[PDB]
């Protein structure tokens, strides 16, 4: 697992609460029906490259793929697949063929957030309302 992690997650001390509001809800129409997502724009303060972390409204599946691509910006395609396939072999990801990436329940998301030094951003995501 990379350790060149994004400087926005330097301090893991931060109180999660100020980040709750800048989460935004967005509905996307799928063939099986509309689905609600909660996003939180996270910006690399040095490169100023932004990324969303997203959470499905129903059952709170958080995209582990987006967490990873936000935590370690200089990651490689192989660095992704190692930590990705490590989640299939060590965590309980969901199986949703209609979305891209790997999505995990809140237990697995709060774990990876300690791995990634970004739990302040994930409780914010898990605690924001989809109205």
């Amino acid at each position: 697992l990379p350790a060149e992690r994004n400087p926005l997650y330097k301090d893991d001390t931060l109180d999660h609460t100020p980040l709750i509001p800048k989460c935004r809800a967005q509905v996307i129409e799928f063939p099986d029906g509309p689905a609600t997502f909660v996003r939180l724009k996270c910006t690399n303060p040095e490169s100023k490259v932004p990324h969303f972390l997203m959470r499905m409204a129903k059952d709170s599946s958080i995209s582990a793929t987006s967490m990873f691509r936000s935590a370690f910006p200089k990651a490689t395609q192989e660095e992704e697949d190692l930590e990705m396939r490590w989640i299939r072999d060590n965590l309980n990801p969901i199986e949703d063929k209609r979305v891209a990436g790997l999505w995990v329940p809140p237990a697995d998301a709060l774990a990876l957030a300690k791995d990634y030094s970004m739990t302040p951003f994930i409780n914010a995501l898990l605690e924001a309302s989809s109205t």
